[PDB]
């Protein structure tokens, strides 16, 4: 222990120094990865989502880039001649109007005073004039068509006029009429307008207006959102527009300043505690800093490409963290003040430092343990938020106690007798009063194992949508309020299998960014033209005919092939099915010519691909289609049967197929039930990982046997009742929720760690002595921690985006909950049967 005191001294005499090199290092690192990697774009949310190096992920970034490569460049063609040598649409942007006084139908005459009022609000606004899309030049902003507009327009007179009794019942008489006399496009277009249930008591109506849906019209969005159409009787409940990513990306800027209150009162929170504020300057410094040597250490040294928005929540997390180091350090030492500078750093960093590493690494390793995942935004959280950790500890180590050496350099009543009141009550109901709650938490326990596992487990999400806004807020209410209307259906589109030879299923791209996807390479083991390949594609097509799954052209290329051959001469003429390669290879170009050369041209994906080694050319690649008989379901179980059942089937056909056509493979639309299955793996992988990590950590600081049962105990219960509290809040499987799972531990253990360390690091070893000593030394370290991560996520609460929303419950949830548990329940198991005496020590 040489080594340290000198480190020690060098904090305690020469504090400036490190200060100065700290921040000439992370201000520099700043500027390198600010200035020289160009900054992250969001301009698409659902981006990384994708699991690369799976089997079916191989598979679809191979189909991928032979799609790519079909035509625009490449040796392969499709064709070898080509190597050779007004009414409204959905386009329009909609409102979704609903009344709320009498709540009675829309349809009557006040609902289209009421929507007359709407429309002369909307178009009032000013920058709706430019969007307008005047057309007909005649100097008019086209006006919208919508209910009393097209009531209007049946009568000879204008909107607003209309003496409804007589005519809104006349046009009610037309509807009832006719359905699906068709004057302009009324019927038509009105029952477009209109829910399914209009037939009287339409439940919403629709407005449209004369502009298309695009990303530039988001100004309009915020000046529809200051007068926010209430009015009187109607309400605009769901507004679509092309504006989803734009706004996403928007107020994720918005609500970062919004994370800067909880910061603020995470630095209130530290001088509170501390009482300078030297300290929570130097905090905030400090978290900032740990920040950006993270984006340097990912940017530029690792060379992380993409940077999802998910690593934003990293910073909400941080916040939380940072300042929690700082709390644990200051109580120890004044407590050493109590019982020059250079002894006094010795001891509270003998005393500290463990507890701070402990915290430190729990967390970064549940965060690259996420780093486990085939998804690459869960990788690119996982390497961040690990990184921001450790810079925050390596940061803590060197900068936080040089800090307190300058404030001591430099150099509340009501706080320490509320301190003192709140750890005495806490110590004497925990001492008294026990096995209540070690009743009253085992049987939360129980109960929230038994919601997160058996009946109402965390259940995939099986009508995705990829949701970004609240529920109540209008992009998000439109989705659910599509079906009601009857454009939006296009009937359901059958599934369609693709089978290939031709390429191998392999993914030599970079698993961290979507947009590296590599090069496909064609397997050289592969002929079409030989006899048994011929018999076995023959063989192949007439069994899809067999099977359940099969439903009913270019697909299946050897049937027209076959055809080509069949007619009569005035070299392919006059010919059989089974015939020799070198004219099999010369007459099917002929034939895929052919067969373009008709006025048909049905252009497809199926068909074979050519090269050009009339030149000879040779075949690298098939893709025979078949459409199936399922339907493109989101839920996970249909195209798991489906894929399962095909995927089985093809494999036991390809032995009956010689060893050259013995590279074949599956694809369909799988992307989404790639992740489903990904997500449960990759989030059990994460959880045991991370786990490993704790109870590891455990077993080596607080070495005992049994508190580190009873921590692993209190953790899982924890994680139980976080997990449980989630699923009754609405919470169903997602990327977001997989990452919070797997950090869920590393952010729990940390109370756990804390009271266990100090047990074993008391000096009487008496479990009733060494709980006393515990909650005296580290009752108040705990509880601001918890206190500024809750409430660094309580204020991302109040936001409009679900990513903001979801860590708030999540960390309220988790710290509030590991606090109760790992203070109350793991505290009154070591009161009642801690070990002493060393009983069962390593
Ligand atoms: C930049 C990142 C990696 C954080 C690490 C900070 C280092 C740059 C600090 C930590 C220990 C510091 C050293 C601790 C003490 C000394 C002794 C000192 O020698 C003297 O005796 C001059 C002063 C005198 O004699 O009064 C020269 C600088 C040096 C090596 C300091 C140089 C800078 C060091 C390596
Ligand atoms: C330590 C924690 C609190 C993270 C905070 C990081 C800040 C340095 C970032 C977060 C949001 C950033 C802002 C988000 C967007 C803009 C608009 C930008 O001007 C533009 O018009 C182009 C960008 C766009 O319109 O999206 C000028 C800087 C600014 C205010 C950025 C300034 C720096 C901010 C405050
Ligand atoms: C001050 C210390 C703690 C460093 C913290 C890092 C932030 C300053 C960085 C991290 C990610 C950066 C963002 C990644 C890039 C974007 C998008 C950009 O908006 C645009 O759409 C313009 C670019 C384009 O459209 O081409 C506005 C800045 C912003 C949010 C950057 C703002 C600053 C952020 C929050
Ligand atoms: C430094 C502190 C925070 C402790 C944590 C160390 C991490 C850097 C370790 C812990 C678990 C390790 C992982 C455990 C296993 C895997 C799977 C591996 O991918 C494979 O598919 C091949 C191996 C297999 O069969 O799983 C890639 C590396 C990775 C994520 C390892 C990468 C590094 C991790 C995240
Ligand atoms: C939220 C649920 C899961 C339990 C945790 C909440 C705590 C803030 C409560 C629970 C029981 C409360 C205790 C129940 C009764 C008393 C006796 C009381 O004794 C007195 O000296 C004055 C009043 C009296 O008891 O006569 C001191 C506070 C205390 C231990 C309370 C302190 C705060 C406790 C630990
Ligand atoms: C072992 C089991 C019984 C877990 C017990 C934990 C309780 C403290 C949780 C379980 C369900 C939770 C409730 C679930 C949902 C809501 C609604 C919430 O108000 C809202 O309007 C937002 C809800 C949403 O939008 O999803 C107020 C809290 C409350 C009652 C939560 C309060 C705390 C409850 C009772
Ligand atoms: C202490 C030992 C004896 C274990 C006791 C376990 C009970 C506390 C479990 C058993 C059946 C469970 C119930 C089974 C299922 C449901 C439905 C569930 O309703 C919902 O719709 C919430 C889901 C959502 O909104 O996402 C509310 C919880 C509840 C009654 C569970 C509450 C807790 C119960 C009573
Ligand atoms: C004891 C420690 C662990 C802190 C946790 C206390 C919670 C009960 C507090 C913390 C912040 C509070 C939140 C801060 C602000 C808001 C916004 C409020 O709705 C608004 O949108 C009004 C503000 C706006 O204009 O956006 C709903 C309640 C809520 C989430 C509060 C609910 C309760 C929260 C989660
Ligand atoms: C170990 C035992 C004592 C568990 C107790 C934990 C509570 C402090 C947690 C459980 C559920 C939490 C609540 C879950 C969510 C809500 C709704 C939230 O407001 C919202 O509108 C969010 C809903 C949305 O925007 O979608 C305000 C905080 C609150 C009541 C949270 C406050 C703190 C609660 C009551
Ligand atoms: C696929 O295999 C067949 C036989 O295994 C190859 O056919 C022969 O080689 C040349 C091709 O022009 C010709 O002599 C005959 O067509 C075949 N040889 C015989 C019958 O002795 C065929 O070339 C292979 N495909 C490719 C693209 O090379
Ligand atoms: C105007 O009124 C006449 C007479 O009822 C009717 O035939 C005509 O269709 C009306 N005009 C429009 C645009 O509906």
């Amino acid at each position: 222990s040489e080594r340290m005191n000198w480190y020690y001294h060098v904090l305690a005499r020469r504090p400036y120094l490190v200060v100065v090199s700290i921040a000439v290092y992370c201000v520099a690192c700043i500027i390198v990865a600010l200035v020289l990697n160009k900054l992250p774009d969001f301009s698409d949310p659902t981006l990384g989502f994708e699991t690369r190096g799976t089997k079916i992920g191989e598979r679809l970034t191979a189909w991928y880039n032979l799609l790519q490569e079909t035509d625009h460049h490449g040796a392969l063609f499709s064709n070898p001649s080509d190597l050779w040598e007004s009414s409204p649409r959905k386009e329009y942007s909609h409102f979704v109007v609903q009344r709320i006084n009498a709540t009675d139908s829309l349809f009557d005459l006040n609902g289209l005073l009421a929507m007359c009022q709407l429309q002369d609000q909307i178009t009032e606004v000013p920058s709706y004039r430019a969007f307008c899309e005047p057309e007909m030049l005649t100097t008019e902003c086209c006006r919208p068509w919508s209910l009393p507009n097209y009531a209007a327009m049946l009568a000879n007179k204008s909107s607003c006029f209309d003496l409804t009794t007589e005519d809104v019942t006349s046009l009610h008489t037309l509807l009832l009429g006719c359905y699906e006399k068709r004057l302009n496009i009324v019927f038509n277009v009105l029952n477009f307008l209109t829910d399914f249930s209009f037939i009287v008591y339409l439940k919403y109506a629709m407005i449209f207006i004369p502009v298309a849906q695009s990303n530039r019209l988001l100004p309009l969005f915020h000046e529809w959102e200051d007068v926010e159409l209430i009015n009187e009787l109607v309400e605009v409940v769901a507004m679509d527009l092309g504006l989803e990513n734009e706004l996403f990306n928007e107020l994720l800027l918005t609500d970062v300043w919004l994370v800067s209150l909880g910061g603020t009162f995470v630095m209130a929170s530290v001088w509170l505690y501390t009482g300078s504020a030297f300290i929570t300057l130097m905090s905030c410094v400090a978290i900032c800093f740990s920040l950006g040597l993270a984006y340097f250490f990912y940017a530029i040294v690792l060379e992380f490409e993409f940077f999802p928005y998910m690593n934003l929540l990293a910073v909400v997390v941080i916040i939380g963290i940072g300042a929690d180091d700082v709390f644990l350090f200051l109580k120890i030492w004044h407590c050493v003040l109590t019982e020059s500078l250079e002894n006094i750093m010795a001891l509270t960093m003998r005393h500290a430092a463990a507890s701070m590493f402990v915290t430190s690494l729990t967390t970064a390793g549940a965060f690259y343990a996420s780093y486990s995942s085939s998804i690459t935004a869960i990788k690119c959280f996982g390497i961040f938020a690990g990184t921001v950790v450790v810079t925050n500890y390596l940061l803590m180590i060197t900068w936080l106690p040089a800090s307190v050496s300058i404030m001591e350099r430099l150099f509340k009543k009501s706080i320490n007798r509320f301190c003192q009141m709140f750890e005495e009550c806490i110590t004497k109901s925990i001492m008294n009063y026990a096995y209540l709650w070690l009743l009253i938490f085992g049987a939360l326990g129980a109960s929230s194992a038994v919601i997160v596992f058996w009946y109402p487990g965390l259940q995939l999400p099986e009508k995705s949508h990829f949701q970004l806004f609240v529920s109540k807020h209008p992009f998000e209410v439109y989705s659910s309020l599509k079906q009601q209307f009857w454009f939006e259906k296009p009937y359901n589109f059958k599934m369609h299998m693709h089978f290939v030879w031709g390429v191998q299923a392999v993914d030599d791209g970079d698993y961290t960014n979507p947009n590296s996807y590599g090069h496909l390479h064609y397997d050289n083991n592969f002929n079409v033209s030989s006899r048994p390949a011929q018999l076995w594609i023959l063989d192949f097509c007439q069994s899809v005919r067999q099977q359940p799954f099969y439903k009913e052209l270019p697909n299946c290329f050897i049937e027209n092939l076959i055809d080509y051959m069949k007619r009569r001469c005035i070299p392919c003429c006059d010919a059989q099915f089974p015939f020799e390669p070198h004219i099999f290879e010369y007459c099917l170009p002929q034939s895929i010519s052919n067969m373009y050369d008709t006025t048909f041209f049905r252009p497809g994906v199926a068909g074979p691909k050519f090269a050009e080694a009339f030149t000879p050319l040779l075949v690298k690649a098939l893709v025979i289609e078949f459409e199936s008989n399922v339907a493109y379901s989101t839920i996970y179980a249909n195209i798991r049967q489906f894929y399962e059942s095909v995927e089985h089937w093809f494999q036991m056909q390809l032995k009956t197929a010689p060893p050259e056509l013995q590279g074949g493979w599956f694809t369909s639309d799988l992307k989404f039930y790639n992740v489903q299955d990904t997500l449960s793996h990759d989030t059990f992988v994460a959880i045991c990982l991370a786990m490993a990590a704790s109870l590891a950590v455990l077993l080596c600081f607080t070495v005992n046997i049994l508190i580190s049962i009873y921590a692993v105990l209190t953790v899982s219960l924890s994680i139980f009742n976080t997990v449980a509290v989630l699923i009754l809040l609405g919470w169903q499987l997602n990327i977001l929720e997989s990452i919070a799972v797997s950090t869920a531990i590393g952010l729990a253990v940390d109370f756990s760690l804390h009271y266990g360390i100090h047990y074993r690091m008391s000096p009487v070893k008496e479990r009733l002595a060494a709980t006393q000593f515990v909650l005296s030394r580290i009752i108040g370290p705990t509880v601001m921690a918890a206190t500024t991560t809750g409430l660094a996520g309580g204020i991302m609460m109040a936001s409009n985006i679900l990513p903001y929303i979801q860590i708030g419950v999540f960390l309220v949830v988790v710290m509030i909950v590991s606090w109760f548990y790992a203070t109350f329940f793991l505290m009154s198991l070591l009161r009642v049967a801690g070990p002493q005496h060393g009983f069962l020590e390593l």
